């Protein structure tokens, strides 16, 4: 059983288990004290409701006394103001001892009706606002705690400890044992094909800018076309998205730190917008405030978009070619599931399995890696990456991520109000199928020859039968 | 013979013909007085150079003869003053010249009203708006796509702002099929596929776009490096790709099959074409882009080839259309001539059935001058010619396809696209 | 001999050695093709000058001898055109050259992974994380500072945004003691104190910062005059202080004790080091900054002297550390070599105990070229003048140093004040936990 | 008795006294009609509540007794509509009330012209501008600092923009001595040192600054998270530190020794004080900041104590000064009273010899209302709770104080170090002119 993060989990008196949240924070190497802060604020909130109900009882105590006086035909008295001693402290009049000793008998009936009005206007309203402030204060701390980390996640703060789950395929050696031919790197291969112009690309579009030319363009399309067919046949609905999102929409699907490191701003028509970093962002927002029955789940989407990333944190990293760029196309798996019966965890296995079958069909060797708990973002309960073999890489850098697959359970569906059926929420998952510029880098390295690049068998029909791309220089 | 716009054409005494430029300005319904301003500024410029040479000769007259202090004074006070003043008049002259539009080709219909666009030819068998044998009236593209379950404008606008959309299901696969087929179609005709940056730096965009496009058309993108613009068409980065390059006759023509998503603010078009994905802020477009020699009407022959390519494309899709000669008053400053292909939309409102799907333009050397795309003379060098033409903008082409291929039960897939969609022949209505 | 990066080094037939530049690019894991692009552009530039001078000969042959209009045409159409083409090719060559990083020093560990940073030496006696006799486990800096009542991250972030903090009470006094002691420490070594603008104009900042720093590191400040940047380190304005100056051998070296608040966006480090004041947007830093002669390996001797100063500083504080040789792939474009001092944090999570407190870099003439800090007031070499060298080294960044002190000097009852800081704290020897 | 500005004071029939508010507006030379506008809006607000409660009676009369749909209609169309109208009128009333300035204290000089600032007292023996025996004329601070070699406005403005400056050498050490001595001085009086964020979010800055400060005074800082403002004084973040807190009598007063760099656009002062570091965009300031009980004139006693602290500070430095009572028309909206300390500048132009070094203000509860700094943890008075009082007073802004020191301690050969600062300067007694 994997827990959802909600306020009840913090409440030891209501069947909750706050130590689970502390343990998740420790595995995230995050602020463990947030758990006790939420508990403290929740208790103050609940105590504040108790005070409000205590003040509200004063209303009934007054009206009952007024009612008894009217039945007994007691004169109302003059239109007197409340004594300063009463309004200095109305609480002192409503103790059991004070009432028995005749606290209200000191006031005529006109004064009792003024007192009730005063209590409503000055004390009940003040307490009602204080209840709202404390509720928001608690909820604001709760929003800072990350999703519960799944028990199968490797507990570590260093991705050197990412668990190697399995290895699939036959990675060609960097140096051919019979001819001594050393595998070239993707950028040299693509330039030797005449298919890549980083010089005009950066002149025209800024850093990391590129033009792709010729057969590499046709292979770029072939990958997209095949990926969409591949997922459509597995029941994933193809969906093409806006590449813009309004800022208020983006704030519902992304972490605030992504805004400075990752997201471009776009201005000039209507509200300022962000360019999307992944079709997962608009496809998530697509579900804003919707409700789904068990009979309507799961919902499977094959998302398609160009993706834009500022890569501010990665200056000086992967600066050669189109492995790490600001602009690339990506085919994405996106699934909404029931929150019941470990279905989202079963869907996680299905989605990483889809990506594995995809790269096996391409003849791309890879390994599946279990991402350490300290590196998960706040939404993910678990993340598997597929790291593919790059036989032209510099020593030690041969396995590089091509795919990430995450189960976010109900972390984002809560923020988007994607309800199931004290509401319950759906679960959401996402997984890369293929980001094509980096997959093209991997293909050209694994399929290179001394004369050019072989086209993977499964892509040949999607390229009009082209079997081979010959070096031009 | 079609004239290029350069400073020599303004100079009647040097073999030029400024009345050609005045007549071109009248056909554009533009500021005709700009021609006389260039002539006046050019004459003042030439006289200023003459005064400088007259001043510089004073140096030589002196040199033959404490007599050096006068000579230095002439250099420091007069020669420098005139040499800088020549630059001021030269930049001033060129600044007016840059405002004059390209010479309008003789075959362009001369008019200020696009109601007078010339209908060059009509090709195909457009289906009637209403089937005479059943009474079934063709639906509009937006209704067709929604009945297919393939279009979500509601979530699209919530997520992406005005005109935002999601496309779903078989329509997505048909969108890709159009792109995949278009690229194959042009690659087989010798057009090199090229995928471009969708960003351009502002200095680069200023070389390939008119200044008004920045306000009406181009989004700004910020956050990494210099502020940039989203491209409105792959023609913009592909043109910039040729910045300061030079080509021989043997290296021409250069033919590109450009591919990109395109982004347009459509500020001038609020309230126009507000239903569906006919006019949007974001769409994919396959573009023909060609650089030619400036000799022997080669660019005009390439113009005919390019509109012919688009015609063959829509014939292969079974899309009826007409070719339209855009009136001189509607040409932008770069274009010497523009043909549009307007396709039949049987679901359109009465009178609105033919709508632009393709524009095809010969800009001769107007943009290559600004980009320094030289042909092959010192400063008397010549420049190449550049042309561009839509092959297909896919969201609007999809609108046209579903209207022309609709039935009461769904949408037939055009025959030529079926292999590009895994063999799908028909898309059934879901609601 | 360590080479400076200039155009002459690219010209193999004219005494240069471009393979040295190619090997530096490989060690940086950077774009090697830039070297050949500069060579090609320089050759076209030199050929364009050759064509221009040959056209200029037409004047002497013709003008010495009514074909006089031809001479004007040749000047107006060909000579002017060639002159403009030379200026364009020179700028094109120089723009690519500016993209190549400084020549990496031969003693730098060659690697793309900082796991291979060379451990040069270790100094001190690091206390165990767990007391061997009592089992008391060293607390982390943030918990210590909160138990002292001296750190308010809650009000800090509400008032100042992410990573914002207030410091209160004796922790403030210790923060100040670090700054005052550091400034005295460097003054005794001949480093002149200098207080700088914390704003810099874009034109000047562009000469001392690479383009990636504008997105990852530098805040923009607006509202008076032109938009400006907050400094990330006093190294930036102190370097710019030397703009367009020339220094003779007798006027070097120039040693400055830089002091400022420093401002850093830390965009690349979202989610990293989020607890306490180890990594913040705002901190004070006492900085060693030196201008040296370019002769006789003087800047390399100064590099050793500057890391030695920082080492003696942390020895005097009783802070154990190690000196680390930063791998070539991690150096920024300006640095020819960088040593870090990584101090012991006994409260850190397992495996994270040694963390950077100091960086020390020799940038030789990479920045002085851009700032035109020339060597020699004489112009005898014309445009072949040499430039001074510049170095910088942290002495102490005080919020992170404070974190290190409180972890290393903690007891179960509070924090001992390091002996050398006690006179700077009115004799306070100990700060007691309040909760 | 000094009144707080709250809605009850506007209600003449309910124990208030609106003429007191009108007279405060007249003394401020501000908009008197705001008082009657608040009165009118409050009356309409109270009448709207009366109509709403009367409509609510329809439920009890009707609902107690198939005309049941009428009750729903009355609730859906009239009661909800009246409830919204009450909230709107309350906000409309409160928005006008926020525009009225704090009640001006009775001891404030009533005038619109600061020429009438009251001279409260003068302390010290100001040296003559011209030496009576030698005729030596006192130099101005900028010339002194340049002759010491300690001030670089040329590099300062090139690097940092207008008014930018570097300080070098012993002037830096004296700048630092002022800060360290000031912090020790206030610590002995029980003021806790506090170091603050120099950034503030817009939501918090709006609670401690009036709208005109955003255009004239506050820089905007952008690039990480939301746009923020640079602080103009540590008073701003230290006030915000108390957001939504409640303090009992036993927890007051709260005394802070604020320290920060301060940033000011000085847009209103272009062309004013353009020579040297008397008026700059960036300076360090040691600040007295106090929260007091609202009872028994305690904040007015604290005001006297705070100006007294500043006076003893400048007496210890041997700086002659005068205390000035700032005219009512010049007070900002928050201040009920403001005293300035104006020090003697013997190098100033004729007539400009006394210039502000210190401002000391009692803001009573003007800001604590906006920050919800409540008095008493008990809620026995509900929404009729009282707020604490807040005061602030400069101890020393060091660049301007340095200007005053060098003019007052100059000789023909250099500058004497004030006796009390000598231990803070390693015993340096004198700084000699270098040129
Ligand atoms: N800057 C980039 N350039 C190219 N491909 C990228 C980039 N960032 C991510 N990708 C690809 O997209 C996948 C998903 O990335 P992420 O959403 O960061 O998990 C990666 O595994 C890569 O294949
Ligand atoms: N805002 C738009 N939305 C969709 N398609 C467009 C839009 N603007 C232009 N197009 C398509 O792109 C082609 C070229 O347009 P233009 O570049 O204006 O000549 C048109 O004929 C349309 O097919
Ligand atoms: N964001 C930061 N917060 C606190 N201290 C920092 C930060 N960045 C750098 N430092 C300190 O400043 C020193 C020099 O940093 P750098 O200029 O990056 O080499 C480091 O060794 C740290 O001690
Ligand atoms: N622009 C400035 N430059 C230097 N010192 C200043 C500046 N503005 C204010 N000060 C100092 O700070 C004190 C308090 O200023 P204020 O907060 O305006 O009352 C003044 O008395 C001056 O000593």
């Amino acid at each position: 059983h994997h827990h959802m993060l909600d306020i009840n989990l913090f409440r030891e008196y209501k069947g909750g288990n706050p130590e689970i949240i502390r343990e998740s924070q420790r595995r995230r190497f995050a602020d463990v004290t947030l758990v006790d802060k939420v508990i403290e604020l929740d208790e103050v909130w609940r105590a504040t409701i108790g005070k409000l109900n205590h003040i509200k009882s004063f209303t009934g105590i007054i009206s009952k006394e007024v009612g008894n006086r009217m039945k007994n035909k007691v004169p109302l008295g003059d239109d007197l103001e409340l004594p300063k001693e009463v309004t200095d402290d109305v609480y002192a009049l409503f103790t059991k001892e004070a009432l028995e000793q005749g606290s209200l008998a000191k006031l005529n009936t006109n004064q009792l009706k003024k007192l009730s009005t005063y209590i409503t206007e000055v004390h009940i309203k003040n307490s009602e606002e204080e209840v709202k402030q404390k509720e928001k204060e608690r909820d604001d701390v709760l929003l800072q705690i990350g999703n519960i980390v799944h028990e199968t996640v490797v507990v570590s703060d260093n991705e050197d400890n990412n668990g190697i789950v399995r290895m699939v395929g036959n990675p060609r050696p960097k140096v051919d044992p019979e001819t001594g031919y050393k595998c070239l790197k993707h950028i040299d291969i693509m330039r030797k094909l005449g298919g890549l112009a980083t010089e005009e690309g950066t002149q025209v579009g800024g850093g990391r800018g590129y033009f792709l030319l010729g057969d590499l363009v046709r292979m770029n399309l072939a990958l997209q076309n095949y990926a969409i067919d591949f997922l459509a046949k597995k029941g994933y609905m193809p969906i093409y998205t806006p590449f813009f999102m309004t800022k208020e929409q983006m704030k519902k699907v992304a972490q605030l730190s992504q805004f400075d490191e990752e997201l471009y701003t776009v201005t000039g028509e209507g509200e300022d917008k962000y360019l999307i970093a992944t079709s997962e962002q608009p496809i998530a927002a697509f579900h804003l405030e919707k409700r789904f029955d068990e009979s309507e789940l799961p919902i499977k989407y094959c998302g398609m978009s160009t993706c834009f990333r500022k890569e501010v944190g990665a200056h000086g990293k992967d600066t050669l070619g189109i492995f790490r760029v600001h602009q690339f196309e990506k085919i994405e798996q996106f699934v909404v599931t029931s929150p019941k019966d470990n279905k989202s965890w079963e869907m996680f296995d299905e989605m990483i399995g889809n990506s594995e079958a995809f790269y096996q069909s391409l003849g791309i060797p890879y390994r599946v890696v279990n991402i350490v708990s300290g590196a998960l973002n706040n939404a993910a309960a678990k993340k598997f990456d597929l790291e593919a073999w790059f036989p032209g890489a510099d020593e030690g850098n041969e396995y590089r991520e091509l795919v990430s697959c995450s189960n976010c359970t109900d972390y984002q569906t809560r923020r988007l109000e994607v309800k199931y059926g004290e509401v319950e929420f759906c679960h959401m998952l996402n997984s890369t199928l293929t980001a094509t510029s980096r997959t093209l880098c991997c293909i050209v390295e694994n399929y290179q020859t001394p004369e050019g690049v072989n086209v993977p068998e499964v892509l040949q029909p999607y390229m009009g039968g082209t079997k081979f791309i010959k070096f031009k220089n």
